DNA sequence: ATGTGGTCCCCC
DNA sequence: TGGGGGACCACA
């Protein structure tokens, strides 16, 4: 669970994950978005990548199941 | 083009880059739920926090 | 040089 | 409407 050089004109990182290599941009419907950031606003972070982390880490006991 | 979407702090894109450690985590916590979307994975994980609610 | 975030115009 | 691919700008 790793990290990929880039191959182009592009020099950003792409992951490798349990179904192989993939970018690390996600685009989220309208219904969720408006939720999402609403976290991050809440929390204050500026950049979005930092309210997933805070939502990763508190849904930790939740995930291991 | 993709509609923007209109929240606390204004207009803002709805596509994120995540930074690589982030984005391992996350992509980790979809495959195992199995979602197809992004979305999907995003909203399971907003489910999952009493503490949205300090 | 080789990465970063965030967006730009394209495709399905 | 729902996505992502490749490029680009501006900054380390």
């Amino acid at each position: 669970g790793h990290i990929i050089r880039a191959t182009r004109k592009d020099r950003h990182s792409k992951v490798f994950t349990s179904k192989g290599p993939r970018d690390r941009r996600v685009r989220m419907s309208a219904h969720t978005a408006i939720q999402f950031y609403d976290v991050q606003d809440r929390l204050g972070y500026d950049r979005p990548s930092k309210a997933v982390d805070w939502l990763i880490k508190k849904a930790k006991t939740a995930i291991d199941k």
